[PDB]
């Protein structure tokens, strides 16, 4: 198979790239190392950046987000008893962020990549790169029984953080940037309606909790909780009894209760290489990096590398300024930073660590009241909440 | 669940560990990703080191290696239309090496560990390690449908190369030594008479190649490619006339050609990290090393590693000297690095680099008749092809 861009992964960022680089008259050809039911079958939440809602309609795939969207022109969060709103819309000047499941992102992706017959190979098995620093790398893998190689001018690492590309790069090049956090987050997806028609971050001395929806009918809740605890040892109504406590009466009130279609416990991580790319070879995603679920920033981070890969790309093959594509990490990693940053910041001010402190806890419940109780304070978390802008290139 | 010993992996490594600490009165637990035929469906040959055999036979599972084993007393290089023989076990003592297959190996430790009623869980997906640096580490994993959990005292990690244990090891804590070579190996099992009853690794100017069986009625050649070589470019009979093209006329002319059973590219490459542990866990086989194949030194370096985990931790369980698991490591890694350094001086000598000068190629030819023609060079080759003594601990 020959192609111009590789692409390993067929989730959301190798997907995105795809119809973009389908769009732009780019050939481009997408491994996946599961089946397209199994890739739909991940059911994932999301809050979409402005900055992912242009790339999502640039690439033409925003009809079915314009119609079963939630836009949020704010978000709150609850401490001491208190509801405090943040304006986004006000704050940032227009600017709102897209409540649009991942899992309805990925379908409405794989329905027009489908339409439109770009090349995906679903279960191509064993995939190995090669020749990443030289002008014609390829990748080789095996489906239905034969070995089959893909000749292409770049290839883009678009397989998750257990992919095949960030493992294809010698360790000796990379730098990793690591954090685990002392708790999980334990959820609960319902058919009942939100308590809320903005999401809620709630600060309370029990714990952090989450008042948040999937879609117009479907409303997803969470509360920290210890690494070691055990899904099973939480029943629904345990769920909704700690939940109603973390947060302020008012809204513990009048939230409505139900059975829950799902129930988990996620862990918290932050992870960052780089650099992110060698050679021919350039990671997105995932595959790069992870940044705890506070921000809801995975999914957008994952957008924004491909935006600045996609917009390289077109320098490349446009303008035989393809000598750009060695700026992609700087690029990218000046944005992830900041998002682990701000992701941090979320953590650290709304979750209950253990062992701390009396003049810890203070500090803590005093970020919340200067930073919601102060304009200046107040346009930080909106700025970053809607997203940064998306850096020009050079 | 609850064991002494949680062990990832039922390859070699693992199934050796838990057949040793079986015997051992030590109780262990084995969590397998795959199913019991996928494990067994990985055909590999094998060429033991006495060190191996012992450990074999103390674990208890020798009686089909000692009737079906062959064993070698000597080894051949053939270079300059001349076969150089090596003296093992003249040189050595009587030491010497049995060719068994790994197949038959992993075949004879799953068939004892199933008749003892030993605990292995075979597709336990989503394996994860947890509280490592604790006193009570335990790992979870997900089986026919439910979430479990395996509380243990220490976790052995031989899940292989890509395994999910160096993965959860901190990247800080880490330090990665790798080093790929710029060629392959063709190979193609025949059910054919060997053309030797022993092994001849061959240099010769059009490139490596190397005389070899798998068993009494299986033998396996191969034929040193370059790394962007198709298995589907080489018929067998192409194979079969470039493998008598790179042996002495003597040999070639003797040699039995038949249809291939099977026929496969292999590439070469080192990998080793250091340190091999982390709190309570330990890394033991391919989770922590790679060697090129030209030593036969990857299942015999699984074995080694075992062997000094499995002694180490019976100090810790009968003598209270659980202190002495820290030195685990830096024992393993001064076999792993001799055994990494002689593979790669037998690959350095045996095959054709690309790109290789006048003055180069000599010296390659001056090396082979230095060492196959002097005593002591005789016996570096020697002792090192048997297999170097297990450092006893302390
Ligand atoms: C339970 C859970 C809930 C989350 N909820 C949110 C949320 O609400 N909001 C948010 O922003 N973030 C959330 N995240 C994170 C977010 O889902 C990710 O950031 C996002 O999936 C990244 O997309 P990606 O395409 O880069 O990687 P992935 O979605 O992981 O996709 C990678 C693809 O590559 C494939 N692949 C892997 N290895 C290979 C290989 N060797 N060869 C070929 N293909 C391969 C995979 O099968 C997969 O389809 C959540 C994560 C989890 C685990
Ligand atoms: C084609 C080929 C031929 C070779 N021929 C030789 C030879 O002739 N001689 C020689 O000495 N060496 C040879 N080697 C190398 C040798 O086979 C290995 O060194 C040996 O397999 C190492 O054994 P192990 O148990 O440590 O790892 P493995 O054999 O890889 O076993 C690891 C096990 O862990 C499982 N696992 C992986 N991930 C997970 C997870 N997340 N959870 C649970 N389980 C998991 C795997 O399924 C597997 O069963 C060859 C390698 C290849 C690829
Ligand atoms: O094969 S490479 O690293 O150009
Ligand atoms: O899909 S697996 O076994 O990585
Ligand atoms: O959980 S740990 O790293 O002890």
């Amino acid at each position: 198979m020959k192609t111009q861009v590789a692409i390993i992964g067929a989730g959301p960022s190798g997907l995105l790239l795809g119809q973009l680089l389908h769009k732009a008259g780019i050939d481009n050809v997408i491994l996946e190392r599961q089946t397209p039911d199994y890739v739909l079958g991940r059911i994932r939440a999301g809050v979409l950046e402005q900055g992912m809602v242009d790339l999502l309609r640039e690439a033409g795939v925003d009809r079915r987000m314009a119609r079963d969207g939630l836009v949020h022109e704010g978000v709150e969060i609850a401490f001491a008893g208190q509801r405090r709103r943040i304006d986004l819309k006000r704050l940032s000047g227009g600017k709102t962020v897209t409540v649009y499941g991942q899992t309805e992102v990925t379908r409405d992706l794989m329905e027009a990549r489908e339409a439109c017959g770009a090349t995906t190979v679903y279960q191509a098995a064993e995939v190995r790169l090669h020749d990443l620093q030289g002008e014609r790398p390829y990748v080789t893998f095996e489906r239905d029984g034969e070995r089959l190689r893909l000749d292409c001018d770049y290839i883009a690492g678009c397989d998750g953080f257990h992919g095949i590309s960030r493992q294809s790069i010698p360790a000796e090049r990379l730098k990793v940037f690591e954090r685990v956090y002392p708790f999980g987050w334990l959820g609960l997806l319902a058919d009942t309606p939100p308590v809320s028609h903005e999401l809620i971050y709630a600060n309370h001395p029990r714990g952090f909790a989450l008042c948040s929806q999937r879609s117009a009918t479907r409303s997803q809740y969470y509360v920290q909780v210890p690494l070691s605890e055990k899904v099973e040892d939480w029943s629904d109504e345990r769920f909704w009894t700690e939940l109603k406590a973390r947060l302020p009466s008012e809204v513990a009130e009048k939230l409505v209760t139900g059975p829950s279609l799902e129930k988990s416990i996620a862990p918290l991580r932050s992870f960052v290489v780089e650099p992110m790319q060698h050679g021919r070879l350039f990671l997105a995603g995932d595959a790069a990096h992870i940044v705890p679920p506070t921000g809801a920033k995975g999914l957008n981070l994952a957008a924004s590398d491909v935006s600045t890969l996609y917009r390289l790309l077109l320098k490349a093959y446009r303008e035989g300024r393809g000598e750009l594509l060695e700026r992609y990490s700087a690029i990218c990693l000046r944005r992830i930073w900041k998002a682990e940053r701000f992701s941090w910041w979320m953590t650290s001010v709304l979750h209950r660590f253990p062992d701390t402190d009396a003049f810890s806890q203070r500090i803590q419940q005093t970020e919340l009241e200067y930073y919601l109780g102060s304009e200046a304070g107040l346009a930080t978390i909106a700025e970053n909440y809607v997203g940064l802008p998306y850096e020009e290139i050079e």
